[PDB]
DNA sequence: GCCAACGTTGGC
DNA sequence: GCCAACGTTGGC
């Protein structure tokens, strides 16, 4: 639906810690007030563009 | 009960 | 139209 299951973003399975959207989670010390995936786990074919 | 991450929205 | 923010809820 955001994930077509099968590009190498849709196979991550670790966040990369340093992006935009990693440095909001709380798991590495973010408010939590963005709350997207990881910018490498964003489909390539399904993602908003702008969360690549 | 918590939570990942989606779709919606307000302010620009 | 963009995007920061956050209500939401399927899944656990
Ligand atoms: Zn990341
Ligand atoms: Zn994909």
């Amino acid at each position: 639906a955001r994930m077509c299951g099968e590009c190498e973003a849709c196979r991550r399975t670790e966040d990369c810690g340093h992006c935009d959207f990693c440095r909001d989670m709380k798991k590495f010390g973010g408010p939590n007030k963005i709350r997207q995936k990881c910018r490498l786990r964003q489909c390539q074919l399904r993602a908003r563009e702008s969360y690549k």
